[PDB]
């Protein structure tokens, strides 16, 4: 839920050294892949895969876990005023 927030949360959720944005509109190719948005941001999770390839890394689209090629991703840079966080209380 809430894509924007997530994307903004990704900054807090994940570190800057693992903050990568979508270069272009990624189209899920495999079952391990997941549709993304060139405007959507992701946070590198694993720089490997259950096969043996550094080309495909595991990222989180603030929704699920998908596999994409760093090529499609880009090394973000929240440096210079570019960070935001948020929280959520509990209820009954």
């Amino acid at each position: 839920g809430s894509s924007g927030s997530s994307g903004a949360s990704l900054l807090a959720r994940y570190p800057p050294e693992k903050l990568f944005q979508a270069e272009r509109n990624f189209n899920a190719a495999q079952d391990l892949d997941v549709s993304l948005l060139e405007g959507d941001l992701v946070g590198v999770i694993k720089k490997k895969d259950p096969m043996g390839s550094q080309n495909r890394w595991l990222i989180d689209n603030g929704v699920t876990k998908g596999f994409v090629y760093s090529s499609f991703l880009k090394p973000y840079n929240p440096r210079r005023s570019h960070s935001d966080a948020s929280s959520g209380p509990s209820s009954g």
